[PDB]
């Protein structure tokens, strides 16, 4: 229904080696929106190509303020399109790069449309397992959203497929094959209020080795500018054992976040 003969392609947002993010708009309507065009070639010689399947048929369903919309997709046995809801201010990733970390107003608020979000999808027992600066986007009035559901499944779920990036944002069940579930996305919760208010994860290091040390016992210390609130909050939820991290409710009312965000729930 859709094809690339109904759009004209922008500036690129995004560069890999599967292909690119690109802005665009539609040619009827003037409807700006993003194009997400993977190469087939190496989603195949990668084995990747099923998590194109979930990524699609997860995200076109969901629809929150909170959650980067999925509008469609086509291909044309090259590539694969996927049309995305557009967002104007990047990602996390860059304000991050920007202003090396946050204050404790904007790292609450970020928590919580993030725990909306995946109080939402949670619902919907569908898990992210991705959730990440780079996969934060920010919308026209700056509140974040969620994107790249390359990773998303319904849960509970087992590990088969290759974890390729950094381990900086997912908990032990995950980095060594266990079944997991929503928890998962708690822990990366956790790490990323850490990495807001720090400027770097918490269980940064050299080599992938020993950040997998250092997840696997829980192993991260706080600079003294940390509050006792925001410890409070991150200590409870980066906990080895799943079943110990709270649920979205308690974050949501946790008092450092009350006291500090803006945003409702
Ligand atoms: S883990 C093995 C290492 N290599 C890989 O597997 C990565 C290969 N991927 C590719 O080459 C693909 O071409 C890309 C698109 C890079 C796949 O990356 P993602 O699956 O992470 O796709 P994202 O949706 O996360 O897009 C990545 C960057 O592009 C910008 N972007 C995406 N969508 C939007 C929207 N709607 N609006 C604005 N920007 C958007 C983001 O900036 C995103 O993160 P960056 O900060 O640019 O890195
Ligand atoms: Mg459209
Ligand atoms: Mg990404
Ligand atoms: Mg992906
Ligand atoms: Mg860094």
């Amino acid at each position: 229904q859709w094809a690339l003969e109904d759009f004209e392609i922008g500036r690129p947002l995004g560069k890999g080696k599967f292909g690119n993010v690109y802005l665009a708009r539609e040619k009827q309507s003037k409807f700006i929106l993003a194009l997400k065009v993977l190469f087939k070639a190496q989603l195949e010689k990668a084995g990747v190509e099923h998590q194109l399947r979930r990524e699609v048929e997860i995200q076109s369903h969901l629809r929150h303020p909170n959650i980067l919309r999925l509008y469609g997709y086509f291909h044309d046995a090259t590539r694969v399109y996927l049309i995305l809801e557009y967002a104007p201010l990047g990602t996390v990733y860059r304000e991050l790069q920007k202003l090396s970390k946050f204050d404790e107003q904007r790292t609450a608020t970020y928590i919580t449309e993030l725990a909306n979000a995946l109080s939402y999808c949670h619902s919907k027992r569908v898990i992210h397992r991705d959730i990440k600066p780079e996969n934060l986007l920010l919308g026209s009035a700056g509140e974040l959203k969620i994107a790249d559901f390359g990773w998303s499944v319904h849960a509970p779920s087992s590990r088969r497929t290759t974890l390729c990036g950094t381990l900086d944002y997912l908990p032990p069940e995950m980095i060594e094959g266990r079944m997991h579930d929503e928890k998962v996305d708690l822990w990366s919760l956790g790490v990323l209020c850490y990495e807001f208010l720090v400027g770097k994860p918490p269980f940064e290091a050299n080599t992938y080795q020993e950040t997998y040390k250092r997840i696997s016992r829980v192993e991260f210390t706080f600079p003294d500018f940390v509050t006792e609130g925001a410890r409070d909050l991150i200590s409870r939820l980066l906990k080895h054992n799943p079943s110990q991290r709270p649920m979205l409710r308690e974050v949501l009312e946790h008092p450092w976040i009350t006291a500090n965000s803006s945003k409702p729930s």
